[PDB]
């Protein structure tokens, strides 16, 4: 076993803390949210007497059969389960009724009153593990009957997706505005909780080596790639209305892009970083249909993976893409002329999430005896960072032009990091309202053209790389194979 | 065992080849030269019918005795090819500075050329002067007068360090040799230019946009070039006393590394364009003043394991000879203005180490004190390596200011490489005449001050890092300790 060492600041031990997880009976709350809160407790990042309240429409048995079922690190951290569950309560009610939250306010005040300490005006964090259509209703009820006492703050975590295009996303944002302002809203794009995504800023802005290189004077091409070997796996009916671009590219990969391309913030203040992400996204023209290649996977030739259209849930004649390569143009002084390629595909040759920065040739004096340097940042399956460079061939050579390619190799759930950040008031890794709308406007005209059938995906066998047209598209964009 | 696969070009199998090693009884020839020729043979880089002629004053009636007790003792990776190799080796006895002893060599070598399997008998001839420095001029004169090749064949002469002990003496040696051979025929050895990591500097710098874009004073704060050895003079301090650490390692080896690290990009990868750029860089360096150095001289190791330097009976008493030196150089050109270059070399210190350290400027914002200067390290000894020191976010659950330092790590004898190059006519890794004079002018004013006693070395215990004054000298130069 191990001892719990509190890493929490004293400033956070001043007031009671209540974390209300709406939808506590739903899959996300019990598969992601509560398991994360448990790991946070074991990491010593929750204040000592936090109150965690599960909230669902549907108690000590429930805490031990359904919640712990999805916990992890049990062969090493099983000694802390009961002390953690001592912090968990269950509250039954609806998600959209004012009086059900007045009851919660009394129930939470009952837990707030039990804090060891004089201050009873506790801080309150609401995690809406709810379907998106319930966000506005819950936010309205919380505001009307569950605000904190004087002194304590309130924060509301909501997760993507907020809409499926500019219109739908903007309407949800407008519905929540009357109830909470941006300093109180914490929108989750869970890629921002990944270690490699958070390390982009430090890599870029703490090191002169990377700072001096990170512009169009030296970079030829940037690629951000998501690959998976699996398909839709029967649930193609849910994927058919989403598509690969909305599922991974408009949200996740575009967040990676914003961090990869933004200007340096003068400080590490949360809003200064989000200011620079927004400022970059505003430099990006809408993606036209000439800057994309779409694909839709068929049977794997081995029979292992069936075709996408072979799922009975998928409407026949579907134009839904399971593969997409997109080229974006960033119109500013750092990036003018540099192609940015977003690639994402299901049922391709390997499982892989990575960034590839291709540098310009050093044309002289080596010419063909050199190759473009690259920086690769890989997140999945295995984390890695390395530089590809040209070095002389080891051993006895006849001339300096004998070279080879070699590498300089670098030697916690996402919700844990984001929930911890929310508790501290750090919104760096959360999507701001204006950021959400700019990103939607980059992709929405293409998404509308696709839905109207103007862009027909190219068939490719499951397990291959994707349409051959996509590889030629990438080469004609300025990437060298 | 393994089979010998000839990697030699047809152009080199067309004529006889003879390699005459003068001074074959000396330490270098038997510890370095002949062992290298053996590896070249095993590597298939000597033409099939090569003739190797050992040449010394010492008579050895039984040549086969000499070949098997003194020559083979220093061969390596032993063993299936030893005897076939020695069948290529001859012994010739004579003086180094008498014309008629070389007329005899010419008849001996011509007989070997006439025995070549092939119609052309006009062989190429390579002379390796594994001799003390005073014999270089005499031997070259005798070679020219009585041992030149036939019409078709070329002649090349390899000369070993040292070439002088200051600008004046070095210029005289070159002037004494000018009447006998021109630069295209002279191959001056600095054996560091035969090391793999020294040869890779050019490629690292100029084949890669990553390093090319960074390699200037906008981004580099400090450059350090370091030679370290745990051993001392090892009894033979009397020969070291007239040399000094600066002449032994710094004026030649480390200054060659400096030239390759700091030069401009050559117009092509031709030998003369590369040497041109090294010369043009060295001409940007003002002579080192005595305020730009710290000297040391090692004493007993405090544990008794390693004795003091002055405790050797070969070392004159009152010796001011330095066994340790840190030097600061200023490169006055647009790439390097303001960037300190530190040359460090010391015997009998804490570790055995040859490396380059390029310290980059701080990225001041937005991390400030939560970041540290990046570094590029290129290490040759004890183990080859190249790596970048960078700042990365602290793994795990952290604010963004929790960082740690991490690294991107890169994933054949020198005389073997240089002799192979000489046999092919590639003089890239050999010191050109003008290159020698520019390098001497950097160090000679300080060397004269040291010989006159104007700069007294600081005692330091064997096995420590060296004088404390040297470590403070480096901090005041602009280096930040990691
Ligand atoms: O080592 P490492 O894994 O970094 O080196 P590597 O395997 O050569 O990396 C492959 C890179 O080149 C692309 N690529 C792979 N096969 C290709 C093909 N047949 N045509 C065009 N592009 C191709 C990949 O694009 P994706 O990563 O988009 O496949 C990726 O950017
Ligand atoms: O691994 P790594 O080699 O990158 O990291 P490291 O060994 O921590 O860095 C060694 C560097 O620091 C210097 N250094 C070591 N001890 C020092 C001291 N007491 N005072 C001042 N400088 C000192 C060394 O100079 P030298 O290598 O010139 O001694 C070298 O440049």
């Amino acid at each position: 076993c191990e001892r719990i060492v509190s890493k929490v600041s004293e400033e956070q031990k001043r007031r009671p803390l209540t974390v209300v997880v709406l939808g506590a009976s739903g899959d996300l709350a019990k598969k992601k949210t509560f398991p994360a809160l448990f790991q946070l407790y074991c990491d010593g990042l929750l204040p000592p007497q936090i109150n965690i309240v599960g909230y669902a429409r549907t108690v000590e048995k429930w805490k031990h059969e359904t919640l712990t079922k999805y916990f992890s690190r049990l062969h090493e951290r099983s000694c802390h389960v009961e002390p953690f569950l001592k912090h968990v309560t269950y509250f039954t009610g609806s998600y959209d009724k004012k009086e059900d939250f007045q009851r919660l306010d009394e129930h939470v005040s009952k837990l707030e009153d039990a804090f060891d300490g004089e201050e009873k005006a506790g801080d309150r964090l609401f995690y809406l593990a709810l379907p998106p259509s319930a966000f506005a209703g819950a936010c309205g009820s919380i505001r009307a009957g569950a605000m904190p006492r004087e002194g304590g703050w309130i924060r509301v975590i909501i997760e993507k997706p907020f809409g499926h295009d500019t219109e739908s996303s903007a309407e949800l944002s407008k519905a929540i505005e009357p109830f909470f302002d941006e300093s109180q809203i914490y929108r989750i794009d869970h890629y921002l909780g990944k270690e490699m995504v958070q390390n982009i800023i430090t890599t870029r802005f703490a090191n002169r080596i990377f700072s001096a290189l990170w512009n169009s004077n030296n970079i030829a091409c940037v690629q951000i790639t998501f690959k998976e070997t699996i398909g839709t796996e029967g649930r193609g009916g849910y994927f058919d209305s989403i598509g690969i671009i909305r599922d991974v590219m408009q949200n996740h990969l575009t967040q990676i892009l914003a961090l990869l391309a933004m200007e340096k913030p003068n400080s590490l203040d949360a809003e200064r970083i989000r200011d620079e992400k927004v400022s970059l996204l505003k430099c990006i023209a809408p993606i036209g249909k000439d800057d994309c290649v779409l694909g839709q996977y068929t049977a794997s030739a081995d029979g292992s993976i069936p075709g996408y259209l072979e799922d009975e849930t998928v409407p026949k004649g579907s134009t839904c893409p399971t593969f997409a390569v997109l080229r974006l143009h960033i119109n500013n002084d750092r990036w003018a002329g540099v192609p940015f390629i977003l690639k994402a595909g299901k049922a391709v040759e390997q499982k892989y999430v990575a960034i590839r920065i291709q540098f310009k040739d050093e044309i002289r004096p080596y010419g063909d005896a050199a190759q473009r340097n690259e920086l690769v940042i890989r997140a999945q399956p295995s984390e890695a960072m390395y530089m590809k460079i040209t070095t002389k061939m080891p051993g006895l050579n006849e001339d300096l032009r004998e070279t080879h390619q070699t590498e300089l190799d670098l030697t916690p759930d996402a919700y844990e990091s984001l929930i911890s950040d929310a508790l501290r008031g750090n919104s760096t890794n959360f999507v701001r309202k204006d950021e959400l709308d700019v990103a939607w406007r980059i992709f929405t005209p293409l998404l509308h053209q696709i839905d109207k059938g103007e862009v027909k995906p190219i068939p490719y066998q499951a397990g291959t790389r994707g349409p051959k047209e996509a590889d030629d598209f990438i080469l004609n964009s300025g990437f060298k194979f």
